[PDB]
């Protein structure tokens, strides 16, 4: 799966990191960072579905 994040939609809540720490990390600038742009981890989808602003897209 291709994982991307739209910085403009990201509010820096950190829910994606809570759910899938190996794929997402809340950076110091208060924005999510995608550690695994291409991943097979099922949690990437879960984090996307839980993002409050839909900033994460998993294809
Ligand atoms: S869950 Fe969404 S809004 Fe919250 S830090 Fe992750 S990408 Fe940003």
């Amino acid at each position: 799966m291709k994982v991307r994040v739209d910085a403009d939609a990201c509010i820096g809540c950190g829910v994606c990191e809570n759910l899938c720490p190996d794929v997402f990390q809340l950076g110091d600038d208060g924005k999510a960072k995608v550690l695994q742009p291409e991943t097979d981890l099922p949690c990437a989808k879960d984090a996307a579905d839980s993002c409050p602003t839909g900033a994460i897209s998993v294809e």
